[PDB]
């Protein structure tokens, strides 16, 4: 019905070698999200969760193990974070079940980024 255009152009090529698996831990902890994506030396890398972008910070951790092993240690998580990690790399997109239950502690992720 609507209008629009199409296009099929690109340079490099990414291949999801070992897509994520899954994670389930009490909110506020550091959930690790490993994923093997080629080229092993691909970068930069993007990381999303449900419907929100993710960037390395005092809490956000994004390592780069050898062999395209991108590890994401989201420190200080929240029950709301519980969703699905949507990794991005070229023309590929991973998807891992990001589960997050309640935790014993309190006051972790209430309002880090106002907006």
């Amino acid at each position: 019905g609507s209008s629009g255009s199409s296009g099929l152009v690109q340079g490099r090529r990414v291949h999801i070698i070992e897509d994520l698996e899954d994670v389930d831990v009490q909110e506020g902890s550091s959930a690790t999200f490993r994923c093997r994506i080629s080229p092993a030396n691909y970068e930069p890398v993007h990381w999303f969760l449900d419907k929100t972008p993710l960037h390395a910070n005092e809490l956000n951790e994004i390592d780069a193990q050898p062999g395209g092993y991108h590890v994401l240690t989201l420190r200080q998580l929240a029950l709301k974070d519980s969703g699905t990690i949507y990794f991005e790399a070229g023309d590929q997109r991973a998807s891992a079940a990001l589960r997050v239950t309640e935790k014993p502690s309190v006051f972790s992720r209430s309002g880090p980024s106002s907006g």
